């Protein structure tokens, strides 16, 4: 029952608070793929082995993009295989009430100075938005890749559908990465 009409638009919350899980269907077994979302980038919050939200992007479901950034190497979740994820494949947020569905565009490696990949109409910062989008962020090296950090592995990745977490879960999903 993927639902394409507009998504259920989540509340800012306050720093360090949980926004949702993040499942990757790639990650499945490369991580334990439950990663906790929180708010806020420091490393009070990316340390938990969580992504954090950055705090001036829009928020899960709003029209923009919803930014988040993961340490490279943490255990147990991280975003170490980033570099996995190709045009087409999913990108789930679990919330407490809501499925949401994203289908990644791209991948861009830039300078972390290039803020633009995190704008609301992603690299376009002028650019007023329509549609919704999330965006992962982490390290990645010139020379030594994923144990460097001279620039950013950043991936795109627009809504395709939604689900209500009480109807219905998508068919990637494999197990429940939380509570009901
Ligand atoms: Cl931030
Ligand atoms: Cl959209
Ligand atoms: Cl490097």
């Amino acid at each position: 029952t993927k639902r394409t009409d507009a998504p259920p638009v989540m509340e800012q919350v306050g720093y360090g608070e949980t926004i949702g899980m993040l499942v990757v269907p790639k990650w499945y077994g490369v991580t334990n793929n439950n990663m906790p979302i929180m708010e806020g980038t420091g490393s009070d919050v990316l340390d938990q082995a969580a992504a954090g939200h950055y705090t001036n992007t829009q928020q899960l479901g709003e029209v923009g993009n919803f930014a988040i950034a993961g340490h490279r190497r943490t255990y147990g979740n991280s975003f170490r295989r980033i570099d996995l994820l190709q045009e087409g494949d999913e990108i789930i947020v679990s919330t407490a009430k809501t499925w949401y569905v994203f289908k990644v565009t791209g991948h861009e490696l830039v300078k972390p100075e290039q803020v633009e990949v995190i704008a609301p109409v992603p690299n376009q910062p002028d650019a007023q938005p329509t549609d919704r989008y999330i965006t992962l962020t982490t390290c990645h090296g010139s020379t030594a890749g994923e144990f460097g950090n001279d620039l950013r592995w950043i991936v795109h990745a627009k809504f395709a559908y939604w689900m209500d977490r009480s109807e219905g879960r998508p068919e990637s999903v494999l197990n429940d990465p939380g509570v009901n």
